[PDB]
């Protein structure tokens, strides 16, 4: 792999935060808050196109969306769903037109985008959140993904967390 992104290519990355159980979402929200993760998510995605599921757009408070500094693209199959300030498309093929795209959730769209992704950036939060029915979950990465696992760090909010970076060809 290479860190340089040619402008004629179409690099797709996924970025998410999970509990150690793999839970990423419950009841339309993220069931923790971690300021180091919010800063990390902004550092990675700023200046790029972000692609999200309709349900992830819904989870953003109206006053904050579309997320600033980034082209917001929302995936929906509903012909009458609209996202003020952002573009709604009906497929991943229509959304992945930029040279660098970060898929920012949620559970459904991660699984949808994984076959095209070459990078994942993960935050793992050491919170004991067991999986319940209806939870959004992080995608599982098969053996074609090579990962770098950071050591455990400690949040100002009192949770342990660590970062992973995965790549593949
Ligand atoms: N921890 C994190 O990193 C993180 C990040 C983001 C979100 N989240 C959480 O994850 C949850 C949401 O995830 P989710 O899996 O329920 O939903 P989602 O992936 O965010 O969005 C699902 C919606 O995307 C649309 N969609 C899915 N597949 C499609 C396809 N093939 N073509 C076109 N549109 C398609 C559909 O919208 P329509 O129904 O309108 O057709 C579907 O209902 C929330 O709890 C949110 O807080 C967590
Ligand atoms: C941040 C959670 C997250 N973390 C990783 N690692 N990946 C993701 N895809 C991810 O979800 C992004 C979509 C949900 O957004 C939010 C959820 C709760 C609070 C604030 C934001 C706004 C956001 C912004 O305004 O940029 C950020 F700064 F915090």
């Amino acid at each position: 792999s290479s860190g340089l992104v040619p402008r004629g290519s179409h690099m797709v990355g996924l970025i998410w935060a999970q509990a150690t159980s793999g839970v990423i979402g419950r009841g339309g929200d993220i069931p923790w808050r971690l300021p180091e993760d919010q800063a990390h998510f902004r550092e990675i995605t700023m200046g790029h196109t972000i692609v999200m599921g309709r349900r992830t757009w819904d989870s953003l408070p109206a006053k904050v969306r579309p997320l600033p500094g980034r082209r917001n693209v929302v995936l929906s199959r509903q012909a009458d769903f609209m996202a003020s300030g952002a573009e709604v498309v009906g497929s991943l093929e229509e959304a992945l037109t930029s040279p660098e795209t970060w898929v920012i959730g949620g559970g459904q769209v991660y699984a949808l985008a994984l076959p095209y992704a070459t990078r994942c950036e993960v935050t793992e939060v050491d919170i004991g959140l067991p999986r319940e029915a209806g939870d959004a979950l992080a995608p599982v990465l098969d053996e074609t993904w090579r990962g770098e696992t950071g050591e455990w760090r400690f949040s100002r909010s009192g949770l342990r967390y660590r970062l992973y970076s995965y790549h593949r060809s």
